[PDB]
């Protein structure tokens, strides 16, 4: 038993991380086969970063302008191109540690592990959720650009996120590995800001089931509610609408605990209207919304990866 | 910016993890050079596990009774011995992935990363603190024994914890890598229980500094307090006494924020006596005590590992 914010083992991604330097900008790259992927704003100077024509900026670059360091080994760049907001540096060496991988784009509400990196060296790993407003509440300092987010499915690394920038509220914005931003953000200097968020209702319900599995039952009740009546409360507390597909996804957890999904909705309704009255759930005094139903089943059952 | 519960990159430990089976018990082992380390209760049956003479149990074992699997490769055991509560299985092959390592025992209040494993396959990584009562609030299911906790210092893995068992409150108990239990727990069947815990005061102060660094200032004040007067409040709320060495350790964070340690103590005093009044700190409605001053400086500054 127990429930922790749990990241995937990071080894498979650690072996892909390299340092990319161009001009005076140093950031991280992801080295898979003979390509290094990194944010295209690496080609920018501090005055470039004010309304860039990236195509013009890139045609003025040379392969030798890109210093790529894999550990203490230099990688010769032999080609360069842009794909949307990422740069693809072709190197003369395929990464012998390339895991089986996929580039996947995730949905707001889904989680992934982030391997925070500086100077091509992994620093830490932690779990993030894609917020409904397409930001992530990460932990990133200067030099962290090019750090990736990912999930692992058996032996296959599904990369879903590349870090680009921090927004004024201290949250983070980036792209998928095709270079397409999550959300309405751009890699040019503007007053862009996160914009309004909501709470991920289905995840809170999953976490309430995690709590019950782990012995926290004080918020349970014999009350029930209808889906529509719950969704009226959800709206009032800035929670995402609950769909029948969410209810279906919560089936296995409902079955394991014997608490009907709509009963757990009634419990969430009371927690929203009443608060917790000085009590905690899984060591939290807040309703947690960054665990998916998958995450709860993963941890309250025990799957591994090879 | 941002602040997350952050584990160390797990790759160096992933390459050490193996599966140890003896009789009908399967658990994890740690393979370093030509030794596999694992909990000695692997030699126990469900009726052995009632008042064992482990020395008698072990003399009845043979090398071939121990099936050691490193991935899909079997490791021939060529010797076996006990060191306290761990077993040392000598194998005919040194682990080519052995990192530079040390066996260190940590202090209550210190943190470490746990690589949860099942069947020798890493499942997840997360950060834990050694509670003052020598338990850890982990996430462990059956088969997780032999999962290790560790810190990484530049390139060197300091192993500090091997998992053995879950206590009736759902918290976890284990040993250092010399096989010496953390706390008053034994690897035989008893009604042993955690016993009373306290809050790690110096860590809460570190986390309050993390909050200030990250822009959370609402709990600050111009009040100050004395060390003795703060420690009277600490006692009343079941917080650990704050020592002058704790104050000294908090110096760099105090200096970076410009908030005297004793001023932050005054703030903690008010938070203890008043609560938060519906506000949060670093996304928490509770005072968090599982980040050390080191952890805060690591994340609010950005160190890496090679
Ligand atoms: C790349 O390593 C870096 C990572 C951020 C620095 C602080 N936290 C981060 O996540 N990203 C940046 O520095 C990006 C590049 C610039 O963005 C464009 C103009 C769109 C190209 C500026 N920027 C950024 O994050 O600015 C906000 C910021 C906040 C805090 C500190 C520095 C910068
Ligand atoms: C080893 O993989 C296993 C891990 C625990 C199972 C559930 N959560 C865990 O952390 N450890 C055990 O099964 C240990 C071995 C036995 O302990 C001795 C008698 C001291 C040898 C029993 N045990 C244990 O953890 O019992 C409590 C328990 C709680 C919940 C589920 C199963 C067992």
């Amino acid at each position: 038993s127990g429930f922790r914010k749990m990241a995937f083992p990071s080894g498979k991604v650690e072996g892909c991380m390299v340092q990319v330097t161009c001009g005076t900008t140093t950031l991280n790259g992801l080295w898979l086969d003979d390509v290094v992927y990194c944010p295209r704003h690496v080609i920018c100077t501090s005055e470039d970063m004010l309304n860039p024509n990236y195509e013009d900026l890139l045609i003025r670059k040379s392969n030798h302008n890109f210093l790529v360091q894999a550990g203490n080994v230099q990688l010769r760049v032999i080609g360069h191109s842009m794909q949307n907001c990422v740069l693809k540096l072709k190197v003369d060496t395929a990464n012998p540690k390339t895991p089986k991988y996929k580039f996947v784009r995730i949905q707001p509400g889904q989680t992934f592990s982030v391997l925070a990196c500086y100077n091509g060296s992994p620093s830490g790993v932690y779990q993030c959720a894609m917020r409904p407003n397409f930001t992530i509440k990460g932990s990133f300092l200067n030099g962290s650009c090019g750090s990736v987010g990912f999930n692992i499915d058996y032996d296959c690394v599904s990369f879903c996120y590349m870090h680009h920038m921090e927004l004024p509220t201290g949250v983070h914005a980036g792209t998928d590995l095709e270079g397409n931003f999550y959300g309405p953000f751009v890699d040019r200097q503007t007053a862009q800001a996160a914009g309004t968020d909501t709470t991920i209702t289905v995840n809170v319900l999953a976490w309430l089931y995690a709590a019950v599995i782990n012995g926290d039952r004080w918020f349970l009740n014999r009350f029930t509610t209808t889906l529509n009546d719950f969704n009226l409360v959800a709206m009032k507390y800035n929670y995402e609408p609950l769909t029948q597909d969410h209810v279906d996804i919560l089936g296995p957890l409902s079955a394991q605990t014997g608490i009907a999904v709509l009963d757990m909705c009634a419990s969430l309704k009371e927690l929203l209207q009443n608060g917790m009255n000085g009590r905690t759930i899984l060591g939290s005094a807040l309703l947690e919304d960054e665990f998916t139903p998958f995450d709860v089943v993963r941890q309250c059952s025990g799957v591994t990866f090879q």
